């Protein structure tokens, strides 16, 4: 009786209950118009459809944090300990100041 | 026939196999109940369905790493290269002292 009663083989499927992935494809088509959604819907959305849903959302994609440059903004390892300087006389000022730099640029702070 | 045996106008035409944009909102409300997930299928979350979908599927937002503060963790830009001292008295200990805690004022890994 639904033959005689439907044209369409795709609504026809969903009315016997049993649809195929080609028939789900036609159905999500008749439901929803943005392209983008359709995308989502069929599980596997182009790499367009993936752009497009995240600004739909409002979502980021995974951040990684960059190690920073001379340039751009990034993040830095932690300097090891460096004691206070107790020094007394140039020579050990010196040792002390250098041993400062060598940490910062151990650390990825400062640039060898 | 269908018009004789279905009241339902989204269901209708659905049963046809044509859908308007309209229709495909209406149907989308038969099938599924979570109004995030309603909101993803239209094409246009709202940005409370955003923020739900995310949280939904664990996803982060666009991550931008930080220029470090004295207050939270950021990045730093690497610092220019520093020579190591070779220095024999005061005067030229301070000053490879003096080239290092520039080059660190330079990368922003400390403050001016």
């Amino acid at each position: 009786l639904q033959d005689l009663l439907f044209s369409d083989g795709n609504v026809k499927a969903f009315l016997q209950a049993t649809t195929t992935d080609e028939n789900k494809t036609a159905l999500q088509q008749l439901l929803v118009s943005n392209a983008d959604v359709l995308g989502l819907l069929s599980g596997n959305p182009t790499s367009d459809n993936k752009i497009n849903l995240r600004t739909m959302i409002g979502a980021g994609v995974p951040y990684s944090l960059p190690a920073a440059t001379t340039t751009t903004l990034g993040g830095v390892k932690k300097g090891a300990a460096v004691t206070a300087s107790t020094a007394t006389d140039v020579a050990t000022a010196v040792k002390d100041l250098n041993s400062l730099i060598t940490v910062l640029k151990n650390a990825g702070i400062i640039s060898l």
